[PDB]
């Protein structure tokens, strides 16, 4: 029936609410009002998802809620990281997308921004394991989830990344994982797990839901004890330099996998060789741009808004090759880096610019058919 | 020891609420964070000062409660307005800015939008006073109010308009005023009348206030009898073409008045000859500045987002001569019409454009002693 013979799972970043779990109001995440990416997909006969996971939760935890929203059943982080990291070992349970994922269906993954990161690591499971787990099953006896033992390949065709920091964001060291912004971030997160919210931050397993006859004060008291509040294992540390390096020192290339990458560039150069915000860069954006472009370094300045041209390119010392818009975009086993899109702030990606005329719907229309012409040539030459 | 002799009142148009009278976050209206006016005139030694009038009601109350903010005293409508229009005669009480406002002692008036209408009316009322209510006096005894009598000169030095529809906007006939959003209005109106409002939107003298001990229910029961329903007396039907041109058909040249405008461009022609709102234009105003850019008549058509240049240029039936940027605005008598200022949307003229960052805080600072100095050049050449 699908024109695409692989599922498509678009998985959002950081921040990032989708369907159900979005606010009363609240932007469409994957295309805005410019060009509703589930919905024009589906009617173009593809078969295609967006992906419900943590918004603030680290990699670890996101990755292994992408690996249940796709195969189905009751989130396990593992017994070895929830005593490390101090949260519930068990999170919420996902009906499950495609029950039958097993090596030979494939799915294709297609990340915005901590998306990316997401999809690495959840296929650096598939395949190597989650060592600590292995090990602490081995010790200890009991379950383990099969997405920690390794072994289990031929499960995704395609990792495609649009405005990833695979190589972190200086946003997120100087500014997202600061204390204060920590604290704020938090905050929010005790807020929204109150007995009359219907929305999932996803830092639940922290502890940040009140219970039906908890007070609220009850409920402050209790969650001030959790580890959440110093732990590194939330989104803000994952994105920082140090977060980032440490996920792409522990994955590797799959010679299946066809890897593909897409940057935005929303800043220009001043006369001391410093990036500013482009006008049209989202307004929320503009303090970041500065940050990021007001780097020491050169050559981490040009940026999207939130994540420096650098980090969004391909993990560092990872293999790559610079890509035309036109060839072919085949290649195994490498990150194929196209060509950097002029004017796109990191949020242009997903149409929810409002503000940004010079954004239109089609433009956005055809980058995402160009993606799904990109993952049909994947299919067609296997 | 002013360096202005006579003050300057600055008078909101339509929706603008100043002072105490704003919501807990809501715009500065005078400048924005861009330019502060009242606060940086003053540091400069000008004596200036924000009227605060209805933000919904008619050219006639507004025009009525600036009388009442310079002099002082209980807001008076008039007996026979009251009687025609069906709503109350007296409203709020103004402790006066000016107690001692009288032939001699005159005062500086600039409007921005409406506001300019408003300062119209009011000194029209001041020269030749109202004669619908020296008629009812007449016939009914009673008080009538000094603003009604006529009779006043000497009061006012100068006329200066900003962004102000002396001919209408086609926004306000075409969607303003459409029964619609009448209703949405008045509801937000009926709505910050409740109990626990500390918001004063402008129409409480059609009954929007609720009673300390009026339930909700009784209060909606009471005002849906209000005539403000179906009334031509506020501020949607003022801004009409037809509303205009009648304020336009009932005002005069005062020969001892120096008036002068000023007029924004914020759109740009396509290739059919409609206009277009540029890159630019504050988001809200995008539709609002279509409709006036896709108009029949080609001399309608550019627009600073609400109001049509032709609008605000000057009065279509009052003399006028177009002044350069260095000539002395000193001429009585006739609207100077000042240089179009290009990229200028309506909201740029009080700096509440935090999207435009083209638009900077230096420049409004300019615009704005510009006009002090050409207020202090009335002042000199008397
Ligand atoms: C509240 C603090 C913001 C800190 C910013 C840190 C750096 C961010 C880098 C990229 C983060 C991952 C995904 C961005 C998703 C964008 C989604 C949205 O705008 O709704
Ligand atoms: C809710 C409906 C708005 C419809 C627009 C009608 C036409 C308006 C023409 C000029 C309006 C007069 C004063 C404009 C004052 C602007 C103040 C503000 O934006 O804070
Ligand atoms: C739009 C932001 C509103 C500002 C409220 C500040 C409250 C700070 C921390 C609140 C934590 C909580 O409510 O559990
Ligand atoms: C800005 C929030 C929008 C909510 C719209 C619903 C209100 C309908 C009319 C309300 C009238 C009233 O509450 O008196
Ligand atoms: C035209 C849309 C109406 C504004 C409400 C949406 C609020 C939001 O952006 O979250
Ligand atoms: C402004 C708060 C309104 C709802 C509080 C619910 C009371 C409870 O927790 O038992
Ligand atoms: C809950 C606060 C209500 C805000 C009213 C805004 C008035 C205006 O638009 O002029
Ligand atoms: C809806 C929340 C607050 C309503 C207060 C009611 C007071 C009253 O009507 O006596
Ligand atoms: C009530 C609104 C919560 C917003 C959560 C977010 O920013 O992702
Ligand atoms: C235009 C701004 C309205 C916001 C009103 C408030 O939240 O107090
Ligand atoms: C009349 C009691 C309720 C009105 C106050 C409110 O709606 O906040
Ligand atoms: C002046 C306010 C009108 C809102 C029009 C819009 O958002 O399309
Ligand atoms: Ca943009
Ligand atoms: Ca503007
Ligand atoms: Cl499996
Ligand atoms: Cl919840
Ligand atoms: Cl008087
Ligand atoms: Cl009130
Ligand atoms: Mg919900
Ligand atoms: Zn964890
Ligand atoms: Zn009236």
């Amino acid at each position: 029936q699908p024109l695409n013979k692989y599922p498509v799972v678009f998985v959002h970043g950081f921040l990032g609410l989708v369907g159900d779990n979005a606010p009363a109001l609240y932007p469409n995440y994957w295309g805005g009002n410019k060009f509703k990416v589930i919905e024009e997909l589906r009617k173009q006969g593809y078969n295609v998802h967006q992906a419900s996971v943590s918004a603030f939760g680290s990699n670890y935890d996101r990755a292994v809620q992408l690996y249940y929203y796709i195969k189905g059943g009751r989130v396990d982080y593992g017994a070895a990281h929830a005593a490390k990291y101090g949260h519930e070992r068990y999170g919420k349970t996902y009906k499950g997308i495609m029950p039958n994922w097993e090596p030979g269906k494939k799915v294709h993954l297609v990340g915005h921004a901590m998306g990316g990161q997401t999809i690495r690591l959840m296929e650096e499971f598939l395949r190597n394991g989650n060592k600590e787990e292995i090990a602490y099953h081995q010790a200890h006896g009991g379950e383990i989830s099969p997405l920690f033992t390794g072994g289990h390949n031929n499960m995704v065709a395609s990792i495609t990344t649009l405005a990833t920091p695979h190589n972190g964001s200086q946003a997120a060291d100087k500014f997202g994982n600061t204390e204060a912004v920590r604290k704020i971030m938090f905050a929010l997160n005790r807020f929204m797990g109150n007995k009359y919210s219907n929305i999932d931050l996803g830092l639940t397993q922290w502890g940040f839901k009140q219970l039906p006859n908890e007070s609220y004060i009850d409920y402050i008291k209790r969650v001030s004890k959790s580890k959440i509040w110093t732990s590194d294992d939330n989104a803000a540390y994952d994105l920082t330099l140090d977060g980032s390096a440490k996920l792409n020192n522990m994955t590797s290339m799959n010679p299946n996998i066809t890897y593909t990458t897409y940057t935005g560039v929303s800043s220009h150069t001043g006369p001391l060789g410093y990036e500013n915000p482009d006008l049209g860069t989202f307004f929320l954006m503009d303090t970041t741009s500065r940050i990021i472009g007001h780097d020491a370094r050169e050559e981490w300045r040009k940026n999207d808004g939130v994540v420096p041209v650098i980090s969004s390119l391909h993990p560092s010392n990872q293999p790559f090759v610079n890509v035309t818009n036109n060839e072919p975009a085949t290649r195994r086993g490498i990150w194929q880096v196209k060509p950097i899109l002029q004017g796109w702030d990191h949020v242009d990606f997903i149409g929810v610019d409002f503000l940004d005329f010079k954004r239109k719907g089609s433009e956005l229309a055809n980058f995402y058919i160009g993606i799904i012409n990109d993952l049909l040539s994947v299919e067609a030459t296997e």
